């Protein structure tokens, strides 16, 4: 723990904290591929249990960086393709609006305006069948971009199929387990409960409520140290033994489409480092991350630019995190807590601590 990080993130966090009145938090830091542990205040207020780097935390939409790098895995297993139409693993979709809408347009949110949320009213398979089937594009495929659970977290459902697998079953035995993150569920077991901390929503403590594509889309709880590791595997590809989970992971940070300055991924959405902070901060503001913009295709694909800040903003109802990396710097940061504040401060804060560090 040099003392120059150890500054920085206390200089940084510490005002956070009590500006934004986060009950509890975890941050890891890695720097030149190492990871470096701090952790403040309650992960239950009310059992006064502190957060510790055991302490397991909602992910939100963190969770779509391991959707998207699972489905790259398929990719890289010949399982499925980017190009294939959705109908291909999912014939029942007989609507006319899904011609020409691909797995590629799903994954990055340009299918023509798929809602953020999947309505609540939607519960059985067939609920979802429905759904999709009486959706309405507002635009024509691959023309806009519009952020949305409905979107990925479809891709992330049809893109296990050919393996016969389930979708936990799946992420677990070709994501988790040969990462070691050996304390990341969708589900979190009896055994780990005493570990999973309380999400705060106005000062009433909550976990995430089972919903529609909640595994896909937003459903990943795990630990600060399991994140770190997360972090280092997407640093770092190369040193991953699995060859398709390689593959994967460097195909979730391809560079499919672009809006503004920014660059869509699968799961993960990149910007050319270095960056202005204005625009990743002010990006972060759901504002504009949940608006609709026309999107530029990039063809083809750019492949993974080690010289890119790499990011994801995540949330629920009582938790938000953040994680972002710089590849080329062997530089990372993974932040998580459990009270959803504000995006912009959270990248701000991420933004201080990285750039004083290169
Ligand atoms: B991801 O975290 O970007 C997507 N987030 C969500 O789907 C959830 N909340 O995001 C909104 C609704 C924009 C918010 O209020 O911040 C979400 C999933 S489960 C839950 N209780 N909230």
């Amino acid at each position: 723990a040099p003392q120059q990080i150890n500054d920085i993130v206390h200089r940084t966090i510490t005002p956070l904290i009590e500006q934004q009145k986060i009950p509890g938090m975890a941050v890891a830091v890695i720097y030149q591929g190492k990871p470096y542990y701090f952790t403040w205040g309650y992960a239950d207020i009310a059992k006064k249990q502190p957060v510790t780097q055991q302490t397991l935390f909602e992910l939100g939409s963190v969770s779509k960086t391991f959707t998207g790098v699972l489905g790259g895995d398929a990719i890289a297993r010949g399982e499925i393709k980017l190009s294939d139409p959705t109908t291909k693993y999912w014939p029942e979709l007989t609507a006319k609006q899904w011609n020409g809408i691909t797995l590629l347009h799903l994954a990055t949110y340009t299918a023509g305006g798929l809602p953020l949320q999947v309505p609540d009213e939607v519960k059985s398979s067939s609920d979802l069948l429905r759904f999709y089937q009486n959706w309405q594009p507002a635009w024509a495929p691959g023309t806009q971009r519009l952020y949305a659970n409905s979107s990925i977290g479809l891709f992330g459902a049809l893109a296990v199929k050919p393996s016969g697998l389930s979708f936990e079953q799946a992420m677990q035995t070709r994501v988790f387990q040969p990462l070691k993150l050996n304390h990341t569920w969708i589900n979190v077991p009896p055994a780990e409960e005493k570990n999973y901390a309380w999400g705060y929503r106005e000062g009433k403590a909550v976990h995430v409520s089972p919903g529609a594509l909640d595994a896909e889309a937003y459903g990943v709880k795990s630990t600060i140290e399991d994140m770190a590791r997360w972090v280092q595997s997407n640093l770092k590809p190369l040193d991953i033994n699995e060859k398709t989970l390689q593959q994967g992971i460097q195909l979730a940070q391809s560079r499919y489409w672009q809006t503004g300055d920014m660059y869509q991924g699968l799961g993960w959405e990149m910007l050319d480092w270095p960056v202005n902070p204005d625009s990743i901060i002010n990006g972060s503001d759901n504002k504009i991350a949940l608006a609709a913009r026309p999107v530029k295709a990039i063809t083809p694909p750019t492949p993974a630019v080690r010289a890119s800040w790499v990011h994801k903003t995540g949330a629920t109802g009582g938790f938000g995190s953040y994680v972002a990396f710089i590849p080329e710097k062997e530089l990372g940061i993974v932040m998580l807590a459990n009270k959803n504040y504000p995006n912009p401060a959270r990248v701000d804060a991420a933004w201080q601590i990285l750039n004083a560090l290169q």
